[PDB]
């Protein structure tokens, strides 16, 4: 019940779509004794102050990629939530070291800064673009949740747990799908762009994906790869809720896009657990000090799934309407 | 043009690393070939299996800038095949792989700029085609960096190519050659993974060729892929062993049942030749490029819609009979 | 002359940043403009708004000094206009504001210099005059630093000078933008710090031409100074809202009453011209130069022995009316 | 009462005038444990032990601007005096990244290897000129002064407080003015040269600064800025003490420099609290765990000032006469 | 009685000849807790984890050049045996900084991190080319063994103990002498180069090494630089052994190679002090909390040596024959 | 030929720096001489008392290899005179010294290579012989990575040679000095630490000259040694001081009784001349050089086998009245 309760919590990208709407959940719902955004922009967090006007908040201007300044800033945090990142997939195309530098390194000194500081638990975000990736984006996630999951494999004089949460397309996130057929037919859309006619996507509320990330604290060991039963949709039924009456012109493809998305790989079925509505992908490697992830904190028993499973968007249970999307828009 | 140039290739003392030298010396006009890599051990050893004047060896670590620096002077061509690639030990030394595989190739990049090198051949792996380990991961952003290195200008300009292919028979602490030491090791007993398993086949010397060819085909920016035969783990061990159990030990941390090397959601920068492929560029360039055309004047060409690379689905095989002529 | 030139600007996608950007594309023939800054999110908009093939993004930290080095590879002009500003948040990021102030400037002289840029101009600000906060020290040692950094000479001279000017009418986030969030708020209560309150005026257009303009003037080491009007902070609400109280919030933390631009000890250093000042350097340079004589032959002479150039002794005023003009 | 007692104190820029007269002073008249010299010299190191033979002494040969070395001298230290840097002010307008990474970075990495080895109170050295400054000297120390305030806004799991101590002209120090009218009319000094008719100066004595920087100690909370209330002098008068019948040419000014110093200036008035001879410039920003500025540990009140007030030196209540000067030179 | 009781133990560079043998040797003799590997080639590792296929083996990919790795690894250490290092002597003369960051700055770090993780006991290899050293591999080992012997001389709440063992050739070692004579001959040796007919050195095993730096763990104090009493043998009898009929063309001399080798040099005679069959030369600078080196955790007790007595090996006590060689090849 | 060539000097405010310093401009026609040191307060008074058009001052640390990039932009000639060399002070300092000199050794190198330098020299010491401080081990170290240096190559070739002597009379707090502060010091109690000791002794001047010869001698790679006399320490105190008590204080952390300058296991690398000796190099160059004559034309030759060049078996001695003479 309630454990950030009195708890300090810190969250990377703070000034995120995510952050913002994981902080506004942690301040109206819980006790925790303070929330820590750390970001880079001054104005995004000068303005996240003034909208979020409390006491219990705290703004650290700093960047993932600088270890001295995380290992200021995580001292005396019990959890961290970290959610920086760089994830405009094309411009990660042609800023490859950037993308890496704040993925990829930034994994590596939030890990290292919790553990010096004696964090409890820390949860990374993912992304479906992790999973048998193929743009240089998605890389540097994998090579992230490869090292948050990896960190468990520590011994240190007070354990800390590191898990990840990974779930596709955020319906309407900061600079999406949904929030562009809406800032075009806003100024005369002449016609809004699309591509391939096949193209599948997973989805989920922002409000969902916080709830979700703030029970995989509750239930987890450590090690886990938290992934949340969630519908798809395809590419076409979204060209009806935001321009129905608006043409769309046929672009095909982008820098390195997919036209389905993976959350469970094949050759990693073996290692998911099923759950009423969320599976867990277990670490590859063993750790020294092994956990049962059969069976949650929150006491949720897991089977294990088919030989030959496969978590891909292109084919799932749970698929949406044009209208549920514009009743969740 | 190799005639009278200087060549440097990283993680030069590896299997590749070897054979490499071997077959530069041997029928190249190289003026130099360096060797760049950490153990005094296998240079000490190298350079008396190698006593040529051509030959020169360096000391250093690809996760050093600065060496890199000292080294790439005055160098021609460079070719990058430093790093860290055993799958399992990488899941459990995760940075140690990122540090080496990821900002080793962004150090050979910048050094590699900084002197201007002609071009650069950075290997890559299946592992990093949709893949799923950390080994993979990490290539594939190495992958990355190169191509996106292309996009580079200045007073000279310096073409950044990768090499994609599978197995390597025999390669330095394999499973074919492992398949020796439990003959040898007078034990009647094959682990194996799953009946399933597969891989693509290529051998040191057929890597290494595609590579020089690869110097010659280059605009900068592709990643040039060999069509190599696969071959179901199943026969390589009824091939090296037509009489002997096999106990099925499962798989390891981070295996994947078969190898993509040019992935489905790729087919469109994909381009067909007589005996490779180019993956064009997902990003464009300042000087664009029309890889339909190498430099040797070979003519490529799209590929069907839903097409895939993978040794699952390979129409080439190698026959347990014409493996054992590999070796 | 900007013609057929290629122009990197650090903090790119800020206030003046997007303003410059489209200041030198409709007017100059520079080659290429080149954005560098952190952000994806601003940059990818920025590039949709700015869909023209001479402008280039560049995602970069300026305390990152090999990225900086890469950047400004082929670049005639530097235009740094990044930096950390608010003044209330610097102060309690001391560290965080030097780094990217202080550090930041630091890398940019030495990317700079190193890729032989021609000229380089560093946005200053009133608040490094006689500084009390953070910030204003920071950019105090800015100023410092790209002054100094005339002195350095090898097969190529690169010229460094310095922009200073006072707040921007309706800047990224200021007061009067505020001015209107409120009243749109259908608030009818503004907040005031102190009936005294003064500041200098200029506009986003206006601080841009002149930057254009000291690049057509300097020498290299002056710090440039346009001669902007001052106003009460009390007709700023007055002419932006004759009618709703005004209630007084008192200081923040590091604000002045008055801002100088021109110190007192420093009348000795400076020299006036007709729309400008330029406070000479402090040292003296291997190659001196003459400050009297822009390299448009303005003639510059020097002000009275007890001169300063602050908001609360200004000669001139913006008008309540002719404020509204601006906007 | 003497709280340095068996404290062990470290002191950076240990070799400089301050640091032998600190040392001095502390040897002397207390009981610490232990006196580390933080410096970078071998020279003057080497001197200073010989002339400090003292087993209570330990002299680490090290520089501010590396934070290792710093972090393992600190180690186990109760009181840090910080008075290394760089202060020649033209020559830091000739040299200022120096500077700057001595006395900004120096600053950064001391309050960073503090907290690390947790020190209980540390005390870094200020300068007059880091009020409305004008040459880059000036703004380092200014920038310097912010960070050791800042510091104080922190919360580890023991307080560490960070203090300043800001004072004017050091009267005969290791480089100034009194010390060059005596070198000068050493060699036949055909004319000691002098500048503005105007300048004028705060001055105190070097055991006046030590004595008030020990006191300090007693009664700092930790984000303060101390400045003692001091005499000032103008230029002139300074000319008949060590040469009065020998010639005065006229430079007028020198790069950087100021006609009057100010050591409190206007807009931080409101900051400003009054003692019987001292006086205490307040946070600009406020500390989560406020502190009472008010009241000292030496239980001295204090009182506001004048919402108008300004402590410059072109006018100021004490002044003193060539005798002074040379009944205390 | 049996120390290494529960310890876990971290030795650099432990996929080397000594490494092997010394976690050999402590695995079947000893109740360590745990052995931890710290090197960066994958291959040898990979090799290492094969034949010592023991659960209280770890491995750590990494580096003695990068700290934070070793801090990393280090983390819960009690004892660290430190063996990494480049030796191959004209290799480090065409190859200095690499050498002098691997032996120096890797010194330097392990150090660091040892006392960082609160390590018990440290023990640094040496070699008799850090006596009087002419090549360039020598003067890193007199560098490193300095900093171990310095490092004593630190303070923090855990006394970390650190000391040096020092002895010459190992017999047949992975890539010397011996182990040369018999890959030649086995390709047809056409002939076996050799040197200078005056050539001598010191002579002990693998095993007796290993042994060596066992027992210097019990009755180290830190500080001390162990050096055993070993035999010498000229280089000519060393052509009677893997190729007697076989002749051995002269090369004379080979780059920064010395005709004979120190151990204790003659100007530190008066820090040397004796014992039954092993010396030790104490620290030439005092430590604050000074030990008594005259008397052995195993309650060994030794005296001093003759005031002008040099431990060279062109003429020492003990000797070998081609036989005790090969009795020991 | 230092005739209009760029001299920068690490270390120039020290002993051998400021008299460097004047033996540079009272002689050659060097356009310009740069002090690169840390300490500000020597660096004003040194400026004071050269007050010349053609020194210049450099505030700077051999441990950062940026700055050092920064100062020797256009240097011609690099002299590196900086160190850490109180041997006990270096004993509880290790690191520190390592830093400086060895660290300090390889940025200099680096930075002179990257500015195409066209001659460097570094100053060793008798106690990088054979040694046994740390002190002795960091420069053993440096003369090392010195000497090496000379195997990079590039669009540029620089020389690095190393010039190696013992005491220096009179130097910045040693010996000599000290047997003075005691005569003052009105004391009558000389500190000795044994009869046996024994030393070489050069003056400052000789040292300096000694330096710019090697300049016109070396083809690079060279380690120098001048030949100079021995002294009993315990001349060196009768002679200065015929009546005055000797107390035995013994040996300090890490003395030597004697000092070696030409090692015996060095013999057949020795080359010996007129009035100097070259140590030659122990390992080959790229191109290689023939030390036996200097590009002065001097003809050296080998010398005897078991040839050492000691303090204590020194053929040539300084008589305590020829000492006096120094002073
Ligand atoms: N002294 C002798 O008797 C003697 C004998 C044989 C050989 N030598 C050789 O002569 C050389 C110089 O001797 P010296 O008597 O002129 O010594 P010195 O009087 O101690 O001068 C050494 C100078 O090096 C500078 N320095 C120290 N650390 C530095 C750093 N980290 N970065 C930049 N500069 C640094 C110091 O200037 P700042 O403190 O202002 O930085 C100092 O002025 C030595 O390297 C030694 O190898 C001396």
């Amino acid at each position: 019940q309630n454990m950030l309760d009195n708890q300090t919590i810190l969250i990377t990208g703070g000034t995120g779509s995510f952050g913002k709407c994981f902080v506004r959940k942690v301040l109206d719902t819980t006790n925790a004794k303070k929330i820590i955004v750390y970001s880079r922009d001054e104005l995004k967090q000068s303005e996240m102050a003034m909208e979020f006007n409390d006491p219990r908040m705290r703004f650290f201007i700093g960047d993932v990629r600088d270890l001295e300044r995380l290992n200021y800033a995580l001292e005396g945090v019990d959890i961290c939530i970290h959610a920086a990142a760089l994830k405009h997939v094309p411009i990660a195309e042609y800023n490859p070291l950037e993308c890496i530098k704040t993925n990829i390194m930034g994994a590596s000194n939030v890990i290292n800064a919790c553990l010096k500081n004696a964090i409890s638990q820390v949860i990374a975000l993912s992304t479906d673009k992790a999973a048998n990736p193929i743009n240089l984006y998605g890389a540097t996630k994998l090579c992230s949740d490869k090292l948050f999951v990896s960190a468990n494999n520590f011994k240190g004089s007070s354990q800390t747990q590191f898990s990840v949460v990974r779930y596709g397309n955020v319906v309407g996130s900061r600079g999406s799908v949904v929030p562009f057929f809406k800032k075009l037919v806003q100024n005369k859309a002449s016609e809004i762009p699309i591509t391939d006619i096949r193209m599948t996507r997973f989805w989920i509320t922002l409000d969902e994906g916080v709830s979700f990330v703030l029970k995989s604290l509750k239930r987890m060991h450590g090690g886990e790869i938290f992934v949340p039963k969630i519908p798809s949709m395809k590419m076409t039924d979204l060209a009806k809720a935001l321009a129905p009456n608006t043409p769309t012109k046929i672009i095909g493809i982008r820098p390195g896009e997919k036209l389905h998305e993976v959350m469970i790989p094949k050759d990693e079925s073996h290692l998911a657990l099923e759950f009423e509505d969320f599976f867990i992908i277990q670490p590859t490697i063993s750790f020294q000090t092994p956990k049962d992830y059969t069976l949650t904190k929150l006491h949720e028993k897991g089977q294990k799934v088919a030989p030959d499973f496969e978590y891909s968007s292109h084919n799932n249970n749970q698929w949406l309407e044009p209208d549920d999307l514009l009743k969740l828009l």
